[PDB]
């Protein structure tokens, strides 16, 4: 092929030197060039080079303040210089060039936006020192997203934030959400609206790791009864604000206000006479025994030995001594003693009622778990009242309709222990060992809940695949039994319900091999049914259930990442519901002028510090070895001209 | 919003040469401005 220039011109000849000596920085060169008088030397001072910068770029870019004023008191073109000398940080030109169609700046790019987005303190407080205002954020969607995106970007620098705020702790918490759920509906710049946030977490963290002593500490976190700040950061779903060692310390303080044998002896002991410290708080709340349950670790025991009660009597409910089979039978002896616990239950839960709303109330898991076993409760003890006045008789069990009441109470009441006993795995975010494990295992189950829909159509589809081939051949003569849960198997693929369930206990191998025949000698049809149950078989167990496997072992690496500022966030949201009265009673027996100003001087300690110590690693970090090398020289350069 | 500066005070106007001289390092002026 042959190769030719696609649209470039040549600039000039003379111009040439003028651009070599502006660069290496000759300042009589340079002042000479531009000396015309009277008649100009054909020279265009404000010519560009193939590289595409200006005479004031290429100074700018050498740092040669002295050619750049040379330049400037001539009268060159200026009007995009500054934006430049900003982005490169050169303090130095930015005042020169502050006092006195092709560009590469988008041209919605304010100076303040990209010296927020460089993050220089100077740069920042000489451009608000004269006073410039920042645009408020509310046809061409791609200039209208860009421009909304540049004035986030330059409005959630940690500069800004400390130069001009009122409290740089409430801007840090109220900014980072409103782009966290502005990454949602924005979803195409999602990655870069995500870490935009982040960085606003970590402000806050930093401002609050400047505290020196214990009682600017405590007037933070009391800003706004007790702990009203910090009640606020979890609001705003500041992980990283409350997993701090200082606030986790005020925090242990409050709560525990011994060895490994020494500890689960101590909380036997305690645990074992709940009831009497309990009843001392109804009896005279004082400080012999009656203070002892206000504090939050005595509370925390009791009410788990109160529930292990309840657990304890529930397994007692199924054994043999404690009744014959009779219809409408009266509750027994355990269940006079379990009815006050539901009660107490449903009572907490209606009490949690009336500070929620279905706002946040629903979303959590463990609000979700409780509701449903309250409703199986209370359907039991509906469907239990229900059969008790309207039957009665000594009938023998093996004589009832499948749909007796009483069947179906005892069923709901079965399914609602299941639900009780599974939430003392809510317990275990007190445990410095099986806290960890719990949060990181429930994390790793939005992604077994993403594979399900993929089971459920291949399961769907060959059960719709074996119930079109075998339905004709459905046979119930001289047979007791009926489907695949007795002895001899028969009848499993005859209808979907039973296709469906034969399907789903085929993964564990509880299903035989002999139920894919028939009573006719058709070779050609159970060969084909066989085949099916095979192809099922492994789709689902050797390429279905080693994709499951192989994607959770490569989710587990990004959730232990950050699993310690995760767990000791939920222990601390469980550690601040014991610490104030209404609920201390076991569910058993369940039946400003100056502050201001200190505030603000606080505050401005925090600013002073943080400022200082972002400046000075800024400043620091190979980067210190730099400015020596300059310094020397420029002394070695004064001396010699001081001598000359 | 209108961006300030708050809880903020300047320098000087002399003072600025003075610390200029001993940011680039020149023993006459330090020197002259202390004495
Ligand atoms: C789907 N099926 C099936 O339902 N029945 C039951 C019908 C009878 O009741 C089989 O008997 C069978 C089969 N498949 C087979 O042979 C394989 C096996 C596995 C393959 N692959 N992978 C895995 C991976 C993990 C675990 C197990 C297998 C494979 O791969 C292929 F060659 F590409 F097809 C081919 N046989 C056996 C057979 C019968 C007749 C002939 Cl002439 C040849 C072979």
């Amino acid at each position: 092929p042959l190769r030719i220039v696609r649209a470039e011109s040549e600039l000039s000849t003379q111009e040439k030197s003028y651009l070599s000596a502006v660069e290496k920085g000759d300042y009589a060169s340079v002042k000479l060039a531009l000396e015309e008088a009277e008649i100009y030397f054909k020279i265009n001072i404000n010519c560009i080079d193939p590289l595409g910068r200006t005479a004031l770029l290429i100074a700018i870019e050498n740092e040669n303040l002295e050619i750049i004023e040379l330049l400037l008191s001539f009268n060159v073109y200026v009007g995009d210089a500054l934006l430049h000398a900003i982005r490169k940080e050169v303090v130095g030109a930015v005042e020169l060039l502050l006092n006195h169609q092709f560009s590469d700046f988008t041209p919605d790019i304010t100076p303040i936006i990209l010296a927020a987005h460089t993050n220089n303190y100077e740069i920042i407080k000489m451009l608000v020192q004269k006073g410039v205002s920042v645009p408020q954020p509310h046809v061409d969607s791609l200039r209208h997203s860009r421009s909304r995106l540049n004035i986030y970007k330059a409005l959630a620098s940690p500069s800004l934030i400390a130069l001009s705020s009122e409290d740089p702790f409430l801007t840090a918490f109220q900014l980072s959400w409103e782009l966290q759920e502005l990454s949602k509906v924005e979803n195409e710049f999602k990655a870069e609206y995500e870490e935009l946030s982040h960085q606003c977490k970590h402000f806050a963290k930093d401002l609050l790791d400047q505290t020196r002593s214990s009682r600017e500490l405590e007037l933070i976190l009391n800003f706004r009864n007790e702990l009203a700040r910090l009640k606020l950061a979890i609001k705003y779903r500041q992980k990283e604000f409350v997993a701090q060692p200082n606030c986790q310390q005020l925090l242990a303080s409050r709560w525990y206000d011994r060895h490994w044998a020494g500890k689960l002896i101590t909380c036997v002991f305690i645990g074992l006479m709940f009831p009497l410290l309990s009843l001392c708080y109804l009896v005279a709340p004082k400080s012999r025994y009656g203070l002892f349950i206000r504090k939050p670790f005595i509370k925390f025991i009791c009410h788990t030995a109160s529930y292990l009660t309840f657990l304890f009597l529930l397994l007692l409910a199924s054994q043999h001594i404690v009744n014959p089979d009779r219809q409408g039978p009266k509750p027994t002896t355990v269940e006079w003693m379990i009815l006050p616990w539901v009660l107490g239950f449903i009572w907490t839960e209606i009490k949690q009622m009336w500070d929620g709303g279905f706002q946040d109330y629903i979303h959590d898991w463990w609000n979700l778990m409780d509701f449903v076993m309250n409703s199986l409760y209370l359907a039991t003890i509906s469907l239990k009242i229900v059969a008790y006045v309207k039957y009665s008789g000594c009938k023998p069990r093996d004589t009832w309709e499948m749909w007796h009441p009483t069947l179906v109470a005892e069923a709901v009441f079965a399914i609602a222990n299941i639900f009780s006993s599974l939430r003392l795995i809510s317990l275990f975010t007190a445990n410095s060992h099986l806290g960890p494990l719990q949060i990181s295992l429930g994390r790793m189950l939005l992604d077994i809940l993403k594979f399900l829909f993929i089971y459920c159509l291949v399961l769907l589809a060959f059960a719709n695949g074996l119930n079109q081939l075998y339905f004709y051949y459905e046979n119930s003569e001289g047979m007791t039994c009926k489907g695949i849960r007795c002895e001899r198997q028969n009848n499993a693929f005859s209808t979907l319900f039973e296709t469906l369930q034969s399907l789903f206990w085929s993964i564990f191998g509880l299903i035989s091999l002999y139920v894919t025949n028939v009573k006719a000698d058709h070779k050609f049809t159970e060969f084909v049914g066989a085949t099916m149950f095979g192809t099922y078989n492994v789709i689902s167990l050797v390429v279905l259930l080693n994709m499951l496997i192989a994607m959770m072992n490569n989710s587990y690496q990004h959730i232990a990442d950050h699993a310690d500022i995760e767990w000791k966030f939920a222990r601390t949201k469980l550690w601040m519901s014991y610490f104030e009265e209404g609920g201390t009673l076991p569910p058993p027996f369940n039946i400003n002028v100056r502050l201001n100003h200190q505030y603000q001087e606080v505050l401005r300690n925090l600013v002073k510090r943080y400022v200082a110590a972002m400046i000075r690693d800024a400043k620091t970090e190979t980067e210190e070895n730099f400015k020596e090398l300059k310094q020397d020289i420029s002394s070695f350069r004064y001396e010699v001209i001081g001598m000359m």
